DNA sequence: AAAAA
DNA sequence: TTTTTGG
DNA sequence: AAAAAC
């Protein structure tokens, strides 16, 4: 059958047999998005994806035939990693300073691309010179974010992702007993790893009122018992937990991203939708809603434009049948 | 950078 | 060709 | 007053 040039027509599970294809692909992106080149980011990112869906690597130019997102400059670089393994284009990339400093100082949290091209147009180059200098003032997110550099660059595990839900869910059910907490993003994919552990949380019979103190109740509680590293509440917080060694089957604890959003249980298909990811899932599903279906799709609801009406859904299965497209299982959204 | 309009 | 590309 | 956080 044909490929879809959408990712959410597409099954893309965590076996990658193009990732020699892809890590260049994903290189070229990354690059295009620190020169702020929008348009040749999402080609590269979409032509990444795709071949992410492949179920067989590609091993010759004939194989990309009919493949969608992949246009003549995607085929070139496709073509010179057949020819000796490696992309020359991506090769020119990692050794580009500008590139280099760029994935350096986004790798801290509190830091994204407008202080990476600042630091750099200083002239800094690495993160122990940027932390002693003597003129420059960092903001309460980018002292968390070098304060806890080591464990949030580690990553969470899947044991570590558990042992972070068990937290969530008794704190939660502390101030919300009939409380519904899932754990979305990555971890939701099945990965068995990720930056952060996200979740949502909903209540069938709070109100309006408890539904909005529930996250400063949470922070309120784990500032108590001194296991809130860092908190910016929006509903929705980012979070940095001290989460113990002893709660996971050195300093005896490890620092952990972890984001919370709360929503109404009208909507709480819509919010786990939107926030199962993956980013290339979401985008094209509310692309496809826009272009094929004249609908319009976000993490709160379903407008048909035509029609002038929302649509309900009690389930992720409902919202996937209203854009009349085959279901995909949260472990086949990895675009 | 690729595909729709 | 010009416009869109998530929201 | 941008900038960062998904
Ligand atoms: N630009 C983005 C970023 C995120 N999200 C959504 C989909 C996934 C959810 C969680 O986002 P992240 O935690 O940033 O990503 P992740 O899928 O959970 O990957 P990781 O496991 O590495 O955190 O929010 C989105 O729609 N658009
Ligand atoms: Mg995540
Ligand atoms: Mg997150
Ligand atoms: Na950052």
């Amino acid at each position: 059958k044909k490929i879809s040039q959408y990712a959410c027509q597409r099954r893309t599970t965590l076996n990658n047999y193009n990732q020699l294809f892809t890590d260049a692909l994903d290189i070229l992106a990354e690059n295009d998005e620190l020169r702020e080149n929008e348009g040749s980011c999402l080609a590269f990112m979409r032509a990444s994806s795709v071949l992410k869906s492949l179920p067989f690597p590609i091993t010759s130019m004939k194989d990309t035939e009919g493949i969608p997102c992949l246009g003549d400059k995607v085929k070139s670089i496709i073509e010179g990693i057949i020819e000796d393994g490696e992309s020359s284009e991506a090769k020119a990339v990692l050794n580009d300073e500008r590139y280099k400093s760029f994935k350096l100082f986004t790798s801290v949290f509190g830091v994204g691309l407008k202080t990476a091209e600042k630091w750099f147009r200083m002239g800094f180059r690495t993160l122990s010179k940027i932390q002693s200098d003597k003129s420059l003032r960092f903001t309460q997110m980018q002292k968390a974010g070098f304060l806890y550099y080591e464990d949030l660059v580690s990553c969470v595990n899947r044991p570590e992702a558990e042992a972070v839900s068990m937290l969530v869910k008794e704190a939660v059910v502390t101030f919300l007993p009939d409380a519904l907490v899932t754990m979305t993003g990555g971890f939701r994919r099945g990965k068995m790893t990720g930056h952060d552990v996200d979740f949502l949380i909903t209540s069938p019979e709070a109100t309006e009122d408890e539904e909005q103190q529930l996250l400063h109740k949470v922070t309120d509680f784990w500032k108590q018992q001194g296991l809130l590293l860092y908190c910016d509440i929006l509903q929705k917080c980012f979070l940095i937990l001290k989460l113990d060694h002893g709660r996971v089957h050195g300093k005896g604890w490890k620092a952990i991203r972890v984001d919370l959003v709360m929503c109404p249980y009208d909507r709480r298909a819509f919010a786990l939708l939107g926030w199962t990811g993956s980013r290339q899932f979401e985008r094209d599903l509310r692309r496809y809603a826009t272009h094929e279906r004249k609908m319009m799709l976000d993490n709160h609801a379903l407008y048909d434009r035509t029609k002038r009406v929302f649509l309900e859904a009690e389930s992720e299965e409902e919202i996937f049948a209203h854009l009349g497209l085959d279901y995909i299982e949260p472990w086949e959204r990895n675009a």
